[PDB]
């Protein structure tokens, strides 16, 4: 393979591409790339479906002594949730870099995480921040020879998708990354320089995403036929993110309809003119009807699961899943309707809420995806963030979109966790 960016070609060098976690799976994103001496960890998060040193990606079959550079691309905890431990408890002395704004979300995310079989404490967090430095967006830095720079991803705040040069050789690693301009976040850009191998998510894999406009209606819909019957309306949400999109559209709703304006709408985590910020349960009078945004997103523990727990026996009640579902949660359980749910205290009760699933996650659709792709054409895509069945139909779709292609032949890979991409470049 010849760089896109490069007679009698000499000896040719072997990249390799390695998922320890998020290997045709969600969750503990940890990508290694090795090429030419370098070796590189993309992400460090943790699972939020599995408990302990499970949750962890696969770090054993690797030696953290010999990774040069580590890039963190967002602050969700499926990203970096694992970088405590492996700043503090491993042989690990590369560099660490993530944008500015995901730092100064990390230090104060992480310590809610560990405040609500424990990897690290608060005191192995605030000791591993001085080992990240930070990066500002379309700034070239370089570590060990490799050049890295990022750009804009969307889905949060401080999102980047890093671009990797070695040896002429580019790599472009999206993390988690959104094309529909939201609210307060941009898209995510599309690289003018091209690159070699696009590693990208497949969360959704060939699902598209309802018009944005039909999401937010029934939303509000949703919300207005739980409160009207009397119910409490529970919105699991991470802290930080979506949150505040979701905040916006209830607000506007609110204020278009005055039946509503007595209705509380609470935002409980650690500038609306219908909602009211909330400390935690001792600080709450759980007077229904009421709507109330709490954290976590998935129920796993926390204010969201102590809500649901409450309100999960009573019909007029209900909950309103807006993020991804990933396997091993409590949110996902209920998309399955159970008769029964068990409490964190191991107590059955019956659940009889009402559970919606509206999306509002800003990942990718598949036509988001192709354009991405198709704006690009790297000889490479390997694909990671995704389910295995959402996976295998985002890589036949994508490579059916290129048989007929004389122009370029793109390869599609979706490797297994520990499975390795081995790719030559002349
Ligand atoms: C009490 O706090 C807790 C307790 C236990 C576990 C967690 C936890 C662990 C991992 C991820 C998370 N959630 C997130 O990062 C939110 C974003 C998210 C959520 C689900 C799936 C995906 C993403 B994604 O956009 O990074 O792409 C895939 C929470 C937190
Ligand atoms: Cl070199
Ligand atoms: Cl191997
Ligand atoms: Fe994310
Ligand atoms: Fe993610």
């Amino acid at each position: 393979l010849v760089p896109r960016g490069s007679i009698p070609a000499e000896e040719s060098d072997q990249l390799l591409i390695r998922p320890l976690g998020a290997g045709q799976e969600v969750g503990r994103s940890c990508i290694i790339l090795e090429f030419k001496g370098r070796k590189i960890m993309l992400d460090c998060g943790i699972h939020p479906g599995l408990e302990g040193m499970d949750a962890l990606p696969y770090i054993d079959l690797i030696d953290p002594a010999e990774i040069d550079l580590l890039l963190i691309s967002h602050f969700h905890l499926d990203h970096c949730g694992a970088l405590p431990w492996f700043l503090q408890k491993t042989s690990f002395k590369g560099r660490t870099f993530m944008t500015h704004a995901t730092k100064a979300i990390y230090r104060w995310l992480l310590s809610d995480y560990v405040k609500v079989d424990m990897l690290y404490t608060e005191t192995d967090l605030e000791e591993s921040m001085d080992k990240i430095e930070t990066i500002n967006f379309h700034e070239v830095k370089e570590v060990a020879g490799i050049k890295f720079w990022c750009y804009h991803a969307g889905h949060v705040l401080g999102a980047a998708m890093f671009m990797i040069e070695i040896a002429g050789v580019k790599l472009l690693y999206t993390g988690d990354f959104s094309r529909q301009e939201d609210r307060h976040l941009m898209a995510a850009e599309i690289p003018n320089i091209k690159p070699d191998i696009l590693i990208i998510e497949s969360t959704y894999g060939t699902h598209i995403h309802e018009k944005r406009e039909e999401r937010e209606a029934r939303f509000c819909n949703t919300v207005h036929d739980i409160v009207n019957r009397g119910g409490r309306g529970l919105i699991p949400v991470f802290a930080l993110g979506r949150a505040q999109e979701l905040l916006l559209i209830l607000d506007e709703y609110w204020q278009n309809h005055p039946e509503l304006h007595d209705i509380p709408i609470y935002y409980a985590s650690s500038v609306f003119k219908h909602i009211s910020n909330l400390k935690s349960m001792d600080h709450f009078d759980d007077i229904g009807p009421s709507v109330v945004m709490a954290s976590p997103g998935m129920m796993q523990s926390g204010l969201s699961r102590e809500l649901f727990e409450s309100w999960c026996t009573d019909k007029r009640n209900g909950v309103i899943i807006a993020g991804y579902c990933v396997e091993g949660t409590l949110a996902k359980h209920i998309m399955s309707e159970p008769e029964e749910i068990t409490t964190m205290s191991g107590q059955k009760l019956p659940l009889k809420m009402s559970v919606d699933y509206i999306s509002f996650s800003a990942h990718t659709d598949y036509q988001q995806t192709s354009e991405f792709i198709r704006a690009l054409k790297p000889p490479h895509v390997i694909l990671v963030h995704g389910e295995q069945n959402e996976m295998a139909r985002l890589k036949a779709a994508l490579i059916r979109e290129y048989e007929d292609n004389d122009e370029v032949h793109i390869e599609v890979h979706n490797p297994r966790n520990t499975e390795a991409v081995t790719l030559n470049f002349r």
